[PDB]
C-alpha cells in the first residue's frame, strides 16, 4: 500500500550544494543494472562560483573475466526546476569506462554527517522504477552515527529499497 511511484518520492528540500561540497564516502549502494563501481567508493563533490555542481569518484569497478580496476570518473551535475533533483553527465578519465547520463536526486542529508541518493535510470509502466541505483554517503569513513543510521533506513524503505542496498567496504585498494 506504500508508494514506490518514482513521482511520489520526496527529496532534500533547499538542498545547498555549497554545504554539500568535499569528500563523501559510499557507505552502502543499492545497484542498478550492469552495474559499474564496485567498492571503495569515494566521491569529491565542488560547487564553482556559476552555481554549478560538479563531482569526482574513484571506485574499484570489476570488468568482466575478474579484471579489476580503480575506475576514476567525473560528473557534472545539470540543475532542474527542483533544487534537489539534477541530471549528472559523467564519463571516465580513461574513455573506455562508463558514461553516460543519469537522474541524480539528493533524497536527503544534513550536510555534515549522511546522504542519500537515488536515480532512476527507467521507469515502470505504473511509475515505480524498473531499473534504479543509490548510494548511501558518509562524511566519516567509518561509518554513520546510529541517529543518522536510523534516519538513513527510514528514507531507504520510502524509497522501496531498503532490502536491496549492499555494504561497501573500504580498505585502501585505490
Ligand atoms: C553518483 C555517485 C557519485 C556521483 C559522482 C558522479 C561521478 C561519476 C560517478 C559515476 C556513477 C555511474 C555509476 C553509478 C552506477 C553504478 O556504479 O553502478
Ligand atoms: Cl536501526
Ligand atoms: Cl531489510
Amino acid at each position: 500500500e506504500r508508494d514506490c511511484r518514482v513521482s511520489s518520492f520526496r527529496v532534500k528540500e533547499n538542498f545547498d550544494k555549497a554545504r554539500f561540497s568535499g569528500t563523501w564516502y559510499a557507505m552502502a549502494k543499492k545497484d542498478p543494472e550492469g552495474l559499474f563501481l564496485q567498492d571503495n567508493i569515494v566521491a569529491e563533490f565542488s560547487v564553482d562560483e556559476t552555481g554549478q555542481m560538479s563531482a569526482t569518484a574513484k571506485g574499484r569497478v570489476r570488468l568482466l573475466n575478474n579484471w579489476d580496476v580503480c575506475a576514476d570518473m567525473v560528473g557534472t551535475f545539470t540543475d532542474t526546476e527542483d533544487p534537489a533533483k539534477f541530471k549528472m553527465k559523467y564519463w571516465g578519465v580513461a574513455s573506455f569506462l562508463q558514461k553516460g547520463n543519469d537522474d541524480h536526486w539528493i533524497v536527503d542529508t544534513d550536510y555534515d554527517t549522511y546522504a542519500v541518493q537515488y536515480s532512476c535510470r527507467l521507469l515502470n509502466l505504473d511509475g515505480t522504477c524498473a531499473d534504479s541505483y543509490s548510494f548511501v554517503f558518509s562524511r566519516d569513513p567509518n561509518g554513520l552515527p546510529p541517529e543518522a543510521q536510523k534516519i538513513v533506513r527510514q528514507r531507504q524503505e520510502e524509497l522501496c529499497l531498503a532490502r536491496q542496498y549492499r555494504l561497501i567496504v573500504h580498505n585502501g585498494y585505490c
